[PDB]
């Protein structure tokens, strides 16, 4: 009986339900919650024996990396896989492609269902090189940056790997921000050209895409040319003569292969800003890339045989990570969806599930809230057997929206994933791995590999041992998706996350941990 | 008998004579045709594990490749030995100067035998070397392009290796191009820079070059600088300040050593505009490893080139048969290679003959046209000059009848060389169809069978279905992509798909219709899309047209070809007035050039 | 035996190494006798393929293996080695000691005044060299462009190469007290896109004057996009120009602690160093990086026997091809420290480099004979104050050593317990050419001794032109064939380059010296040939 972890007392451990290994298609990547640990105490212990060769198994290298890990919190220096050059874009594109062109790779279900469409990975490649094929004549280089500001659809999922092709960065945008907010992020970016889309179709809503471009673009200096898709092809969309240009004319120059550009290790891969002055949060190629693909694996119990739908949007980390990365990385199907959960009925989600048999569901918490109150009645409509694991993301998951979830989605047949990280940590940080770890509802449980957690007491500054204890929650050492610096603002980067509480990652989340060892997120501080 | 293929029938097959293997330097590099045709169906069935092999051992690679071979041709996104980085320069030059750097690498014999010289390759190493230094100076870099408006001679080598060195994309223009017509090139590509000469020699006869040049580029606002050579160094051409510069006077300051750049092997190498049925000529784009491939591998082969052999291609570097098989293949192979500025007149009918003799030239490349003309006025002349060192005789550009199949073999071969009847076209990098040296025999006119990586076929032209089965005639289309295949159309890849891919889906379409004996052999009839092939050259009956039409005199322009007895084909211009001829000659003259002006 | 050419050599007794040598070094030395010293050098002679390959990949790490050792002919002037091979020098420099052991002192800093002195380990260097790079990276500084340094001898001029090397640009060191005009010359002829320097500098107790100087000279340099400004004295009178200068601190602090370093290729440049030049215009010598890097390591580590617990003192300034080789690549390259002295050696008194010596027990020593003659006329009193029982290795450059100043140096410094190393070369050889090897060679008081490995040295007739066989000669002084760390051109200027060292004597190195050979072998440097 705990007197602080008052969440843990009486709550009985959830085992995974049998159904899941039934559905499962192979052999689990982890046998039992024994085999966790051992690799969990080597990835802290030995970082370089327990990541290097995984590093090598997810990932194709261009030129082989020299040195696991380097560098420490205090000095904000963190480096992983020094020396290695690599290509996400073939990673998540090329490789795959070659191996079976025609295997599924974007899966798009738009606002409307009869603008549906599927891209195979050779499809992916051509319609990816094409574009960077077009950023390339236009100038853009390694070491440039690139925004993006589209819905998601294909075209997000195109555009940020054409820059990832030719070595630059991406700046992916939430199509909803306000020009000021695209004013912003684009001039902090210094952004050389942007990818966009006359209007966006939003639960059957018609959105204004390229006007609060333009709107933008009037104190953005540095964009020389603009890509505009035609989404709605609305001819009334002005298009600035000598900087606009249609993505179908372009691309239908270039051919459909581009050879990639290779990157270090710590070249950056892309800036997402969050939500006071924007603060874009810089990811590295290689640790992120690892990170993605390593707790696809093994959070999700993610398979070649799976089919993913991450219900989340490019614009947001979660939308990075797991609606492109870590899906492609694994040579899966990704779900990219367009629209609403309510148009055109609360159904959509399910409907969707069950016309391609996906096998994984990715969705925040916000959303399970909606349509327990609109769509309890649709999910009985639709065939879920097809899934066996559930994630949630984003937010604390009370239990009651656990039980609901569990029993209206998964029939209580299905894992459920509680995954805690943050746009600065790239991928999951405390999470319940898919098929091996017991669950408690609203519990992260076990910290993922790499993530050393701890508690900190505010006051003391000091570290909290033992269990039954609350606190701001720390990482004892960086891991390799860690953010490695927030954009042209190094002190921001250590004032916020190194310098707290020196020696230690701060989250900014205050959690708690019981006698099992789970950990419980209390929420911000 | 061939109730179709009119041309089979009643010819013999004409087996290599027996001096060929006396004089072949060692062993052949293909037993007989049984041995060609087991390597041909592997080519063909399992094109990684036949040509990966031979990637690595015909090239020198700054990366490693992981896939030998990518892309369809219905998706146009044909890619081959991904992931691999080399250097067309280093596999050119740098390697063979490293093993011997006095070997012979570039011997050039001028318009004049007086001005003619040898290069080693150390002294190409060094050249190419000081011309990059100089371009990397000027901001030359990766992803750029570099015109090149040169004679045949060796600057026009140099300058093409050095900006490969670079990793840059050298567009070489035909010296005898018009001012417009630099222009147009110059502005499609974008170059950022041109290499050029004050004058030329030709045939005994100065030509304007830096003059061409100046006309052309006050409308070529991308090219920033300009290298001059001075090939003959009159003082009166003018250099324009801040533009113009020396080659001597820039190379001086530059050092004999310049470390190559390593490319993906599908960054382009070379632009080579051709003019096609459209009306404005199309920078055909060609890739870094598959080029190189095909050229060596072609040159190796169907030439049967051995290190101790020396090749002479009397072809211009403005044309795909000066880049494959004057400069690259022979250079790859590390043999050395006859750069010839002048004509096969001056000063005398014998001058081919001489230059092989004075250098014993072991191959001959030539067009049917100058085979023709020597007939005509040279004949009496090759007995004077000893050409016993020649075994392999070639031919390209157009179809060669079998009387001046027979001739060739007759007067220049002595009935003692191999005939090498080469069909191929600027996109498609290297030979096509052609008889092995010392491993074919010859029907005379016939290009006979495919070369590694071709998978030809016969397209009924009507219906758009292969066709199966023997003695069959159609338009000539390729099953699937190989090595050296053109890319794609500088910055118009529609142009590309809608012109090779698009027409027969699923297949490469040549523009050429040909026949498919009994035998498997292959015969030429020739362009099937009203392109006339004149004298070797290219030319499309739009653009000239349209410079008819140019003229104001003129409404009404209709161009048409024929055969000709000297040039294959000739072309002729029907034309109304509203309300003259020499002008309309000299009008497309300027339009296009002195060689597309009509009969 | 009477020299009838060689008069130096006549009655000069061999000066075999000290027994203490010996006793202190740390490990077993890396030439066991002279014997095997000639075995190895007549093999870098013959076979320089098969000697220097092993040693490159020994002491150097590749991020791309070469195919090539050696190329190209001094006649040509188209000398290459390592053809191929990729290379970053920052990485080994610092990155790879740093994780090694990233608590190693890389720079032991010795400012003017002593308070100001402190050390910067191997993982203090990386993260500072990162983030002036990654500043430079920012301004748009990439491979292919030149950097200028105007900067006195501290912590800075040494990140500051190391951060333009990072990045595979090529620095162009200026020194600190150069006059306006003279870096206005250096930095138009190279084109640079930026500069690094200080506010003001302290030298000898006394405030100098560094940013106005620049200044004066940047209104002529147009090339010059962007300065990068540290503040050594953050005097507030000093003026930035708004839109090109920037604080290097202001800066460092936008960018973080790694930044990935740039392959450049063995024969890409690392670094402009302009020559003081009679007559009007200064030649910038051009160094490449593989070649540079490879006699740098080796030549510090065999001539003066570094190891890895040793430490060195150069008492030498970066605008120096000394401070180059001796204080920077060649001690960090073989990740040993280094000690960066900024001050003079007489203030606060004449003890001041006998002060460092012995503060930090530095192992080696390597100071001009010009200084030598100096504290020999002031400051004498000051040595017996300290303890010098650290060093073992003692060095000359830059002059010939008078046998006078030589058992002045062995008695009051080495206390005839040390080597002495009297060290020949130029700006153009990159690194020493002859030399006695600490512990190998016994010495004859002021004679630069044997050659170094792949110097193939040879003395000319000037009437003749004609190579001087036998031993007791003298002539101008030439190698015959080039070293992987010889200058490869002019900056620009090439046709320069052959006429002064590769034309005058074809198939020849002209060192532009005349010097003798004695029955020994031993090499005597007479100096300059115009001016005999
Ligand atoms: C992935 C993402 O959302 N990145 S984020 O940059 O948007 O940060 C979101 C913040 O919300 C909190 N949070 C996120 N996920 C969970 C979760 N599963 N359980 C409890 N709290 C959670 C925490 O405070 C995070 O930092
Ligand atoms: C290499 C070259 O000349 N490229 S090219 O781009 O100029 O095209 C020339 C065109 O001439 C025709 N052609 C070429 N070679 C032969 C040959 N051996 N036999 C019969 N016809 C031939 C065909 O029509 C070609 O396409
Ligand atoms: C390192 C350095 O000095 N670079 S430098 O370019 O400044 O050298 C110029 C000249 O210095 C002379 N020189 C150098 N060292 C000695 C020495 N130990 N004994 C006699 N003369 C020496 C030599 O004549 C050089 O050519």
């Amino acid at each position: 009986t705990h007197n602080v972890v008052h969440e843990a007392n009486g709550v009985k451990l959830r085992e995974t339900p049998k159904e899941f290994f039934e559905r499962q298609p192979n052999k689990g990547h982890i046998h039992d919650v024994n085999q966790y640990k051992q690799m969990y105490e080597q990835s802290i212990k030995d970082p370089q024996g327990f990541f290097g060769p995984l590093a090598k198994e997810l990932l194709s290298w261009d030129h082989d990396f020299h040195t696991v890990k380097s560098g420490t919190l205090k000095n904000g220096d963190a480096a992983w896989f020094l020396g290695g050059e690599l290509n996400a874009s073939y990673n998540c594109v090329d490789r795959h492609a070659f191996a079976n062109p025609d295997k599924p790779a974007l899966i798009c279900e738009a606002d409307d269902e009869k603008d549906s469409h599927i891209l195979t990975y050779g499809d992916l490649l051509r319609e990816v090189s094409k574009v960077a094929g077009v950023l390339q004549s236009w100038g853009i280089k390694k070491g440039d940056t690139v925004a993006v500001y589209l819905p998601m659809n294909a075209q997000a999922i195109i555009a940020m790997l054409a820059i990832a092709r030719l070595g630059a960065a991406h700046s992916v945008i939430f199509a909803g921000f306000s020009a000021g907010s695209i004013k912003d992020r684009v001039n902090d970016a210094s952004c050389k050209a942007l990818i966009t889309c006359d209007e966006g179709k939003r639960g059957g809503r018609t959105t204004n895409i390229k006007k609060l471009c333009d709107e933008a673009l009037v104190d953005c200096p540095t964009v020389e040319k603009v890509l505009v898709y035609k989404r709605t092809n609305n001819p009334e969309i002005h298009l600035t003569e000598g900087r606009d240009y249609y993505w179908d004319v372009e691309t239908a120059k270039f051919p459909g292969y581009l050879p990639p550009v290779s990157v270090n290790s710590e070249d950056p891969l892309f800036l997402l800003y969050t939500s006071g002055t924007p603060k874009g949060v810089v990811h590295s190629t290689a640790g992120y890339l690892l990170g993605a693909a390593l707790s696809t694996k093994y959070i999700f119990d993610i398979h070649p045989e799976d089919i993913l739908f991450t219900a989340g949007d490019v614009g947001w980390i979660t939308g990075h990570t797991y609606a492109l990365y870590g899906p492609l990385l694994l040579g899966v199907p990704t779900i990219i969806f367009e629209g609403t959960p309510a148009y055109p009925d609360y159904g959509r989600f399910w409907q969707i599930v069950e016309k391609h048999k996906a096998t994984h569901f990715y969705v925040a918490p916000t959303a399970l809230r909606l349509l327990r109150k609109a769509g309890e009645q649709e999910i009985a409509k639709y065939d879920l057997s097809s899934l066996r694991t559930l994630g949630s993301v984003g937010e604390p998951i009370s239990p009651d929206i656990w039980e609901w979830y569990n029993e209206f989605v998964g029939k209580n047949q299905c894992h459920i994933s509680d995954t805690y990280w943050q746009t600065e940590s790239g991928s999951h940080l405390i999470a319940p791995l898919a098929g091996v770890v017991p669950n408690k509802p609203g519990s992260a449980s076990y910290p993922f590999f790499g993530i050393d957690a701890a508690l900190i007491d505010p006051v003391t500054g000091v570290e909290i041992e033992g269990n039954d204890a609350e606190g701001v929650l720390a990482i004892k050492d960086h891991w390799p998706s860690m953010a490695r610096t927030v954009y042209k603002n190094h002190t921001k980067y250590m004032d916020t996350y190194m310098n707290p509480y020196p020696g230690y990652y701060f989250t900014g989340d205050g959690a708690a941990r019981d006698h099992d060892g789970y950990y419980w997120i209390r929420g911000r501080v």
